[PDB]
């Protein structure tokens, strides 16, 4: 659906997709932060990243 699509210190902007989720980690490769659609992969306690389930949820 509409998730954020912020990359970190990237500008940040919206983007639409399929998971009714929105995934937004601290966890990446370059960046830092990155809003998008669904949860993230390593789901558990050890992390913390932020997963949700409503449109431009992860801002």
């Amino acid at each position: 659906r509409i998730c954020y699509n912020h990359l970190g210190t990237k500008p940040p902007t919206t983007e639409t997709c399929q998971e009714d989720s929105c995934y937004k980690n601290i966890w990446t490769f370059d960046n830092i932060i990155r809003r998008g659609c669904g949860c993230f992969t390593p789901r558990g306690d050890m992390p913390g990243p932020y997963c949700c389930e409503s449109d431009k949820c992860n801002l």
